[PDB]
Parts: C-alpha cells; sequence; structure tokens
C-alpha cells in the first residue's frame, strides 16, 4: 500500500513550494525532509504520500488524558505509517514508537537577536531583563522540565512561571519574538534550527554558546511496523554515501543569504 | 546468567588502572566504557565480567572466508553477550548485530604531529613527503576503502599501495608513529580519540581540519539478543540524565593535562 508520511512544516525541513497550487501531492513540497523522504521510498522499495501533521505538533503525551498529539500520536493511533520529520529521539517516545539510528545531531541551543548581552544558558539564568522560552510542545520544553541540573532547573523555575507566557506554538513564532523584541527575549531551539535561521535574511539572530545537550533526530514507525528494519538500513547506507552530508549542505549552506 | 561483555582496551574507553596488577576482575580497568558499564548493568538489572576481546580488533569481515573477527566476531559466533566499547555503528556490521541508539557521535579526524604542514585531507592527498595511515580491521579503513569521494579515493589509492605499510595494528601504534615521525607520518582516526590524546602528555599533537564524516558509537548485541531493547531504552535514560556528558567531561577534559 501507499505509505502516508506525517511531517511538519518546518524550515528547511520541509516548505511549502512557490507555485505549490499549480503542483499535486508530493510536488508541492520541498526540503531537507522532502529529498530524504523521495531516497528512504527509493531504498525501501515503496510508494508514499507526504502529509502534513494536523495539530502542527511534534508529539507530547497529554498528562491528564494521556493522549499522544503531533506526529508521534498520528503515529501512535495509526493515521500515519511513517514519520520523516526533525523529530527528536527521546525515551518516552522510544517507549510509544520506533526510531532509526540518527540522520542529524543536534542540541539545544540559544537564539539571541545579535547584540543582546548574552553569552551562555548561565547568562540567562542569573539575569531578568531578557526574557527566554522554548517551543511550547517538544522535546527542548522536556529538557528543562525534567532536568536537574542546576542551571537548566533554575532557568525551568522562571519558564514554567513567566507572564506573559514565554513559550511559542512554532519555531516561527519563537524567532519573530527574538527579531521584534530589542534584545529583551532570547529563544532556546535545536542548533539545527538555530544554525539555519543564522543564514536567513535579514542576518539579525545569531547562536551563541555551547549546545546544552547532545541528541538526534530519527525516522520514526509504530512500534512492530515491517518498516522499521529497511528504514534503519536505509538511513546508514545513505549517510555511509555521503547523501546526508550532502542535503545538510543543500538546505544549510548552499542557500545561506548572509 | 552473568552477562560477558566484550571490551576493547582503548583510551580513554577502558585503561589497566594504575594498580591493576593488586585487583580482580572487573575492577582491574577504569575508563568512559568502564563507567557505561556499570550504569547500564544497574538499570537493566544484570550482574556481568568485562573481557578485553582476544585477538584486540573492532571487527570486520574476511573477504574470502566471510568469517568476522574482534568484538564484532566474539557476538556473532556467541563468545560474548554485549560489546560495551567505542564501536562504530555501520550498515556492514548492523546486518549481522544490533546496535542501541549512539551513546556518542564522531567522525574520521586527522592527527599530525604539531608543526606539520597539513591542514586537511585535500593537503594530505596532494602530496607524499608525509605519509598517513589508519587502523586495520575498522571503520575508519574501511570509509576509505568504499569511498567514492575523489580526495578520499585518491588517499585510499595512496594507502593501499604505500611501502612500507601505513596501517596500523592498534590506535597507540599509529600514535607513537605520528609522535616519532618528526613530522613525516600523519595518522587518520576517530575525532574522539584524537581530542583525547591531544590532551594528554606530551601534548605534541593536533587534531586538524574538519571531520570526514558523521556517525556514532553504539552497544551492540547478538541480532535478537533479549537484552537489546532494554539496553536501548538504558542509554536514552542515562543521555536524558545528563549522565553521557557528564561521563565524557570525566575522561576526555577533567583527565586534560595539555
Ligand atoms: C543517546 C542520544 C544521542 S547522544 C549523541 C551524541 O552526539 O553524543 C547522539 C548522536 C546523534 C547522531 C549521530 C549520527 C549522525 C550525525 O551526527 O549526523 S549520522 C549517524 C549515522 C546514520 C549518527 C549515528 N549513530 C551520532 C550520535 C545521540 C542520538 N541519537
Ligand atoms: N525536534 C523537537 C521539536 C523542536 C524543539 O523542541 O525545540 C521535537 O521533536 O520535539
Ligand atoms: N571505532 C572504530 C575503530 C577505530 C577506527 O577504525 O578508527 C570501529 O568500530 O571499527
Ligand atoms: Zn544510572
Ligand atoms: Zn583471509
Amino acid at each position: 500500500k501507499t505509505v502516508v508520511v506525517t511531517t511538519i512544516l518546518e524550515s528547511p525541513y520541509v516548505m511549502m513550494k512557490k507555485n505549490h497550487e499549480m503542483l499535486e501531492g508530493n510536488e508541492r513540497y520541498e526540503g531537507y525532509c522532502v529529498d530524504l523522504a523521495a531516497e528512504i521510498a527509493k531504498h525501501c522499495g515503496f510508494k508514499y504520500k507526504l502529509t502534513i501533521v494536523g495539530d502542527g505538533k511534534y508529539g507530547a503525551r497529554d498528562a491528564d488524558t494521556k493522549i499522544w498529539n503531533g506526529m508521534v500520536g498520528e503515529l501512535v493511533y495509526g493515521k500515519a505509517d511513517i514519520a520523516i520529520a526533525p523529530l527528536t529521539i527521546t525515551l518516552v517516545r522510544e517507549e510509544v514508537i520506533d526510531f532509526s539510528k540518527p540522520f542529524m545531531s543536534l542540541g539545544i541551543s540559544i537564539m539571541i537577536k545579535k547584540g543582546t548581552p548574552i553569552e551562555s544558558a548561565e547568562d540567562l539564568s542569573k539575569q531578568t531583563e531578557i526574557a527566554y522560552g522554548t517551543l511550547d510542545s517538544g522535546s527542548t520544553k522536556e529538557f528543562f522540565r525534567r532536568s536537574k541540573i542546576a542551571v537548566f532547573d533554575k532557568m525551568w523555575t522562571y519558564m514554567r512561571s513567566a507572564e506573559p507566557s514565554v513559550f511559542v506554538r512554532t519555531t516561527a513564532e519563537g524567532v519573530a519574538r527574538v527579531r521584534k523584541s530589542k534584545g529583551k527575549y532570547a529563544y532556546l531551539l535545536e542548533s539545527t534550527m538555530n544554525e539555519y535561521i543564522e543564514q536567513r535574511k535579514p542576518c539579525d539572530t545569531m547562536k551563541v554558546g555551547g549546545n546544552l545537550d547532545s541528541k538526534g533526530y530519527g525516522i520514526a514507525t509504530p512500534k512492530g511496523s515491517s518498516l522499521g528494519n529497511a528504514v534503519n538500513l536505509a538511513v546508514l547506507k545513505l549517510n555511509e554515501q555521503g547523501l546526508l552530508d550532502k542535503l545538510k549542505n543543500k538546505w544549510w549552506y548552499d542557500k545561506g543569504e548572509c
């Protein structure tokens, strides 16, 4: 059967083509994950349909309802067959879905408006003037919620209680907030997205300091799926054949505007 | 059943303690993988015995007999239950053993004696004054053997035919060759090992250039091992608790002496 792929509109992973209204099906979209999906499909020998996740979220479990939302929910509830997206491999997710070996490494990082007097997480934690926050429903928020590290625990205590809310619905919303806030908001997001935006006009943001953690994005499938083995082997093959490095360069740096 | 762990004497992952002569069993050893094994053993609820791989190799398949050597062989032939080592996750290996999600990232890199006029793989490939090689029976050799990237293809043509042989039996041999060759030998090895050595007396080596690729080390088990699921889940747990980061700091830069 045609494989339903869940993914997310997150630049430069998946983006609407300029002329998408004139195009159909998989041809409407472009990006790193669009190129990657085509290759995974070709190597595993399946036909597929790209679908954008309905609720626009990565995936988290409701503490009260126990229901998973986002791409993770679409796999868990059988709405999609595979997720090919910047979907972070985490323990709580690996308990309900399967991940390939990672196709990209990343860590949480700090985005500032250029000139913001912050160099580190410690810096953010030791001051009050500059607000800071995360994507409201992903792995970055969870990192802080769970961290027993002093600096990060202090940051979480501030973020969970800050008013108005320092959390954002989408990555684009976080980036826009840094850009419009005259240095008074810094955004905590994955190094991959941080480094992409740093190379986009109007070239007014910067990644500062080291990454806070180390993790990976993986291709996810419902637990027990017949696709998992082949998908994993394809990721390894594509890495070893240099495709992943090629795709990174194509979408990050070949298209740099700064 | 006490779990037989295969591993390899490779700094700073597994090393004999200074006073190892007076110690028995697992107590003889220390290092990142020693600490990791103890942590994994704790979470998965098993007792274990650390055993150094008999042939001192990571693992490769003989093209003629198709027999695997090294730690990979120990798993394949049922001589060990798990490998907890700086064992590179590769397609050919994944076809015969199982790997956890990676516990560490690395890439191939260049070690020179300080002052060697080499900045990149491209620099190495464009001269013959300075010899260069890799470890036998590991993933770095295979990388060059298979590469279609012009620079790396050219380097392999040289390496495979070079006389006397540029290949070494152990990392320690490669490092010693760099240190004694007065700038006329450069060694190709994983960034992790390169960066450790750079921070050790006599402080006469350097990592130069970027990494040539991006991959990871995983904990390996025989295909269909019951330990596989649990060990994978343990690695992710350790990562998120910051324990892996803690271990990396403990063994690389807390032990820095340069
Ligand atoms: C326990 C969770 C952690 S920790 C950690 C780390 O960097 O320490 C990583 C990590 C992420 C990615 C790579 C990697 C590749 C790339 O860096 O692009 S490529 C490729 C083969 C396909 C990779 C593997 N294996 C390696 C390690 C990780 C995960 N997942
Ligand atoms: N990649 C993250 C989303 C981005 C973030 O949390 O910063 C996830 O899978 O949840
Ligand atoms: N980590 C490598 C060994 C070292 C190397 O090849 O540079 C392996 O698993 O084969
Ligand atoms: Zn523990
Ligand atoms: Zn032979």
